[PDB]
């Protein structure tokens, strides 16, 4: 508990907080196997402190922090082969996807006002592998989704999309570059061709994959898998999150549009949030500058090294991975996955739960953690 | 800016960032007069550091940080006279208002599914003084707003609301406890009576006022103004933001519902955001514990002292305040307000822009800043 009249000392409240923090898991401890967040680059702690008292909801008061957001967006745009990208460092991939959906809906609204659409709601083709943020957008914005099926490799069925675009009036297409559950990559090149030929907005959700795919060594690329996903394909927008594989503190999400022409369709401030952090843009810019491509490549392929190590140890121990990994994500088929996940928790191993256990090999997962995991899983299986 | 192959040193990137930060204004410098954010309580810098690598989007991994969010919500609920409040420490007042609107809409949706509503969209009574986040919600969620007029004192016209509820089928009422432009307080007691008698959900936007009104000394209360706004009136939800007058770092917004029965109407995670900070809840709990009611009362009435000082100096210098201040907000009538605001900027004074200059007397505004402001404004007026 209740609000009290008298205050307490700093030592008292800090000691209480540290007691609660001790109940948390920590990324570096070998417990967390199912998270797409990880330890932040240590330099970001100083940056957060420097920029803590900024607010990109009032950029007129923080001109330098606003310039750093623009520079962060420019570095992401350059990474994605688009020097003219218009975008924002937002709160996460959810706000980024919601902003893309707002844009899609407002393009549709303009058509409706001219009589150029028989759809009473925007009609959007969305693969069934789409992240839950897309359901939040549908539920809030009254969108109609045409759920696209996936093929045997768990990527979107491009022929279905092409057929649906022929039959139906379609207002948007979603493709995923690094799905949440398995890390697979939709055929963005074909989707973008369908979209361009039919004048349909295409959004690429690269929340996770956007900071992984551009850095993959050829050893980890698979024949037949297409890795192109960015603005070189002419897509309309891309979600890409520094607080996932960019080692930046939450909140650091990213939404990039092809050019500034898209800004007018975000009119109602283009972000959903009002008051909002300035340190996300500063950290995004600084981490990408500090690492350069070489530093991020090292981290990404270190994760891929450990991902393929985990995949190999799984098969050696007669476990069945859902797929050979595409990104730093592996899933283990298990009919008793719910109970096995709970047994793993009791032994200090936290995976996520497709009837499978899901492991995200973030930079905090080392070979010793994978060895420990296999030992505990073997033991659980009798 | 362009992405580079080679990284740069920490000294290089920190020096670049500090150069951009030097272009920002800082709260403590006597420049910022129109912001509802201010300096954070210094202890929160340590808390941010401790909880930087947490994520309340995956609370199963951070049980202690999640408990601290629940305790933060409980302290706010206790402040608002509701020990059973269900709520979240979200990204800000915008997400908080959007979540209340989602709840209103889902209550309406349940009625529509039963044939209990002739409204094709939720119909919500909203005063014309409402914050822009309400327009974001209307635009995203396809809500129908009945804009309520305001009286001569700039508070919502309760008779209009009562008449509209008699004539129309209404799905929600919004009342504001501390408006953005003038800091006035709607007659929540009467609105809540109308709402309860007609079975209408009522949301109170106390984003700013929620951490001011409960701490006002009687000297600053005005005869005829009602200051009751919280769950003692039986309202359904209240937005209240620690990163406004709670001295907590962004992002620290708050949304409290009357009880846990409201959670089911937030189903599609109840927050809009997915991955999200854990330090907002930790800071909210710790700042309120560290200060206690006595510490927040001191700060609030210090701001009110300087607010009434500013109001007195304005009248002494023949300026016309829009209203005698209710909260720590004063607005100066000026036909040339746009040009005067620009002239003030050129002289280092940043107000916001009702045909008036708006000053928010946050804790960083001291008597010397108000004296400086009057001198510059006098000088500008020839
Ligand atoms: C493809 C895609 C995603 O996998 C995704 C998040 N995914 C996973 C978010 C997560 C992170 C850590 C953790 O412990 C649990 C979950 C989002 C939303 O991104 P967010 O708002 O930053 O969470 C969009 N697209
Ligand atoms: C009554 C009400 C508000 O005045 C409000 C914000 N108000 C002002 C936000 C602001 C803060 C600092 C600044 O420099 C400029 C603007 C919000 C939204 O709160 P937010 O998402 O935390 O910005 C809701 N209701």
């Amino acid at each position: 508990r209740n609000m009290q009249e008298k205050g307490v000392s700093e030592k008292e409240i800090l000691e209480e907080l540290k007691k609660y923090r001790s109940l948390d898991l920590k990324y570096e401890d070998g417990n967390i196997f199912g998270s797409m967040c990880s330890n932040v680059l240590p330099i970001t702690r100083k940056i957060v402190d420097i920029f803590l008292e900024t607010n990109l909801g009032d950029p007129g008061l923080f001109k330098g922090t606003k310039l750093l957001e623009e520079k962060a967006v420019a570095l992401l745009g350059s990474l994605l082969n688009n020097k003219d990208a218009y975008g924002h460092i937002v709160s996460g991939g959810t706000e980024a996807n919601l902003m893309a959906l707002r844009c899609i809906k407002n393009i549709w609204r303009e058509k409706r006002r001219k009589g150029l659409s028989k759809n009473e709601h925007p009609k959007i083709i969305v693969p069934i592998t789409a992240h839950f943020s897309f359901e939040k957008g549908r539920e809030m914005m009254d969108l109609e989704y045409i759920y696209a099926p996936i093929k045997e490799d768990y990527t979107i069925d491009e022929k279905f999309v092409k057929d649906a675009v022929e039959d139906y009036d379609v207002d948007g297409i979603i493709g995923i570059a690094g799905t949440t559950e398995l890390g697979t990559i939709d055929n963005i090149e074909e989707l973008s061709k369908i979209a361009k030929e039919n004048n349909i907005y295409i959004h690429v959700d690269a929340a996770f994959g956007g900071l992984v795919i551009p850095f993959l060594d050829d050893k980890y690329k698979k024949k037949g898998v297409n890795y192109k996903f960015d603005f070189s394909l002419g897509v309309d927008s891309i979600t890409i999150d520094p607080h996932a594989m960019g080692h930046c503190p939450i909140p650091s999400g990213g939404i990039l549009f092809k050019d500034i022409g898209y800004k007018r369709y975000l009119d109602v401030q283009a972000t959903i949030l009002g008051t909002r952090v300035g340190f996300g843009g500063a950290c995004t810019y600084a981490v990408l500058r500090y690492l350069g491509r070489e530093g991020q490549r090292k981290i990404v392929n270190e994760c891929m090294e450990n991902t393929l190590y985990l995949y190999k140890k799984l098969k050696e121990n007669n476990f069945k991975p859902v797929i050979e990994p595409i990104l730093n994500i592996v899933a283990i088929e298990d009919e008793d996955y719910k109970e096995v996940c709970k047994k793993l928790r009791d032994r200090g191993i936290y995976v996520s739960v497709v009837k499978a256990l899901r492991i995200v090999v973030m930079p905090h997962i080392k070979r010793e953690h994978i060895d420990n995991f296999i030992e505990i899983l073997n033991s659980i299986k009798r």
